[PDB]
RNA sequence: AUGGCUGUCGUCAGCUCGUGUUGUGAAAUGUUGGGUUAAGUCCCGCAACGAGCGCAACCCUUAUCCUUUGUUGCCAGCGGU
């Protein structure tokens, strides 16, 4: 479902942040001062979307792994009903800092998650006494809370779609050296550069981010037929 | 000129590494910060993610109960004193 202006322009997706927060290099993805606040020109947001969305189609059309990324609050579990849904994977918690540069440590301890989450599959986690075992419940639970939707990549990912630029662009930042396109929701705060494929316009809304993600999990079904 | 061995800082809670990242570089980050602890003890957060020597625990003794055994050990309950 690629839209294009109806609930796009109901929703506020066109909004941004004040003129006294906006960031130079959005100089061209904007139209509008309404009380302060930068709005972004969406007449080339659809074009710029449709030509990323083909892009993505392309990835998951030669089974792309697509990785999300919505780690804010205000996008938590939206961008997991919406991964999980597709079968791919997001980073909705804190990004590890050095996960893919690094992926050489991470990966041995996600191989420790699939072995932790083992012992509680079957339940012998009651070998030991309760309150060692409540300790393994701790890590355990803050493990699939970290990394979590991740565990079954095998690798590094090909398709990188991530929420708020500014504030997540140490994900940027690592997938700008491992050569793997990035896809990005650029706001008016955010910087476009990193992000090769960027999509200027809100991201702070909640109604907002399930039309993003919602259009992108369509591509990725499609793309897997 | 040394090995082995010991003292001291001090039984003070600190000392480092792999990988990644930042800086031309020495190095830094991790090990900073908010709390908390006898203790980088623990939690949350964090360009850091894990790991090692350390603190703890495991060790011996002491403090209560229990089982087994009853000599040269023991004396309640019964005889003889």
């Amino acid at each position: 479902a690629t839209v294009s202006m109806r609930d796009m322009l109901k929703a506020g997706v066109h909004f941004g942040h004040q003129t006294r927060y906006w960031n130079p290099k959005m100089k061209p993805f904007i139209f509008g001062a309404r009380n302060k606040v930068h709005i972004i020109n969406l007449e080339k947001t659809v074009p710029m979307f449709n030509e990323a969305l083909a892009e993505l189609n392309k990835i998951a059309s030669r089974k792309g792994k697509i990785l999300f990324v919505g780690t804010k609050r205000a996008a938590s579990e939206a961008v997991k009903d919406a991964a999980l849904s597709c079968d791919q994977f997001f980073v909705n918690h804190r990004w590890l800092g050095g996960m893919l540069t690094n992926w050489k440590t991470v990966r041995q301890s996600i191989k420790r998650l699939k072995d932790l989450e083992t012992q509680s599959q079957d339940g012998t986690f009651d070998k030991l006494t309760k309150k060692e075992a409540l300790m393994r419940t701790r890590e355990l639970e803050k493990l699939e809370n970290s990394l979590g939707g991740i565990k079954d990549m095998g690798g590094l990912p090909d398709a990188l779609f991530v929420i708020d630029a500014d504030h997540e662009h140490i994900a940027i930042k690592e997938a700008n050296n491992l050569g793997i396109p990035v896809f990005a929701i650029v706001d008016t705060n955010s910087d476009p550069d990193g992000v090769d494929f960027v999509i200027p316009g809100n991201d702070d809304a909640i109604r907002a981010v399930t039309l993003y993600l919602g259009a992108v999990a369509a591509t990725v079904r499609e793309g897997r037929s």
